[PDB]
C-alpha cells in the first residue's frame, strides 16, 4: 500500500493495534465501507465531537478488537468522520506517512498537510 506522499504506507499504531484489518495500517478494501484510511492522533475535542455525531470511539468493544480510545492514541479513522470534524474545525492531526493514498478521494492533500504532525 502507498501513503498520500507516494511512499510506502507506514504503520499508524501497533498499540493499540489499529486499521480495518487490525494490522496497524490504514489500508482499505471492498469490505471496509467506512474507508479507515486516515491515520490521526486523537484529541479529546475530536473524540467528544465525533461521539456527538454518533461515532463512539471512547467505549471499548473488545468483540471488535476495539479498546476504546484516549487522547494521544493514533488510530485509523474513516475518511468521512475526519472530514466531518474538519468542517467543524475540530479535525485531529494527521500522520501523512501512515495515511493511505485512498484518503485523497475524500480530502485534498493540501488540507491533509495543513493538519499534519509530519
Ligand atoms: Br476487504
Ligand atoms: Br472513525
Amino acid at each position: 500500500s502507498q501513503n498520500v506522499l507516494g511512499g510506502v504506507l507506514r504503520a499508524c499504531s501497533m498499540d493499540p493495534e489499529t486499521g480495518f484489518y487490525r494490522d496497524g495500517h490504514c489500508r482499505t478494501g471492498p469490505r471496509d465501507t467506512g474507508s479507515h484510511v486516515v491515520c490521526a492522533e486523537m484529541t479529546e475535542a475530536f473524540l467528544e465531537y465525533t461521539k456527538r455525531q454518533g461515532n463512539d470511539l471512547m467505549t471499548p468493544r473488545p468483540e471488535m478488537d476495539f479498546p476504546g480510545l484516549e487522547p494521544g492514541d493514533r488510530w485509523c479513522l474513516c475518511a468521512a468522520r475526519w472530514r466531518e470534524a474538519m468542517e467543524a474545525g475540530v479535525a485531529p492531526p494527521v500522520v501523512l506517512a501512515a495515511t493511505s493514498e485512498a484518503a485523497l478521494k475524500a480530502v485534498d492533500l493540501e488540507v491533509l498537510k495543513a493538519h499534519a504532525v509530519d
